[PDB]
């Protein structure tokens, strides 16, 4: 796994090629600019970005660039590249600030996801992240001890030395969560992370159980964990989540190993749901916060 410098390397290679050709054109004119936008738009469609979002990006770049009469002192090939960079950041950016825990407060974070989302590993990763930043953090499994994800979260918590709460008798996941959050609030924890059952294929049953547990524990933030390998079909998925909760965040997994990561990122951003982290592998530190400007910076660098 040495081949690429960025998860969107194939998209980035096509965009930097387009931009290099424009910066090397002997004269910069509308034909040269349009040739570049064509290559950029095509690369984004080949990354499974939705046509509507690709058409809007092109509009925006053409609206930002005024070739005919232009500012004295500007390098106009550089201005065009900055216009494209800026519009690529917008394309993966929700336009909205994500919720963050407050220091000195108790913060309850509830996870939801469909089967195959990587929800449960993502829980321990978020806990490790906050534990490493000096927060007193804990995990609750609001699920039956017979579920595979119960042992999974417990063994992950043990290795990381993160306090874990599950029940070895209680059948009702709502009661489990309530009891778990009560215990950890009483023990002065700052970050309290609640994993729910991931054994849902349909949104219907997933969002049903989601509201049951939400109402019981009053979470400060709900994180939807999504498999990004479905590309732009992430939009409908993210919209339905966002319409059902007030304080909504998304963590994307499976962003690698396929060509559709740009589509997935831009679909979620199109719903104005902020992706807060990316899960990048099997290990507990395979995890990174999602910052759009540095993300696009590293891609085109
Ligand atoms: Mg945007």
């Amino acid at each position: 796994h040495h081949h690429h410098h960025m998860v969107l390397a194939d998209l980035g290679r096509k965009i930097t090629s387009a931009l290099r050709s424009l910066s090397n054109a002997t004269i910069i004119n509308e034909e040269v600019l349009n040739a570049m936008l064509k290559e950029v738009c095509t690369a984004l469609l080949e990354a499974d970005v939705n046509i509507k979002l690709v058409k809007q990006l092109r509009e925006n770049v053409k609206s930002a660039i005024d070739l005919e009469e232009m500012a004295s002192g500007l390098n106009k090939r550089k201005m065009i590249q900055h216009a494209v960079f800026k519009e690529l950041v917008k394309l993966v950016d929700p336009g909205v600030k994500a919720w963050t825990p407050t220091k000195g407060k108790q913060n309850v974070i509830m996870f939801v996801g469909l089967q195959g989302s990587g929800k449960t590993t993502t829980c321990s990763k978020l806990a490790y992240y906050y534990q490493r930043k000096g927060w007193k953090t804990c995990l609750i499994c609001a699920d039956t001890f017979r579920a595979g994800a119960f042992d999974q979260l417990k063994q992950n918590a043990t290795k990381a030395r993160i306090p874990f709460y599950g029940s070895y008798t209680e059948m009702d996941p709502v009661i489990i969560a309530s009891e778990g959050v009560e215990k950890f609030k009483n023990e002065n924890f700052e970050i309290i992370i609640v994993d729910t059952s991931g054994r849902h294929k349909q949104e219907d049953s997933l969002f049903e159980e989601m509201l049951q547990v939400a109402n019981a524990i009053q979470p400060d933030n709900i994180v939807y964990v999504m498999d990004a390998s479905i590309g732009q079909a992430c939009e409908a998925q993210a919209k339905a989540f966002k319409d059902k909760v007030d304080v909504a965040s998304v963590i994307v997994t499976k962003l690698d190993g396929h060509a559709k990561g740009g589509g997935a990122l831009s679909a979620v951003a199109a719903t104005k749901s902020p992706i807060i982290f990316i899960g990048t592998g099997e290990h507990i530190d395979d995890f990174e916060p999602f910052k759009t400007q540095p993300f696009i910076s590293k891609l085109l660098g």
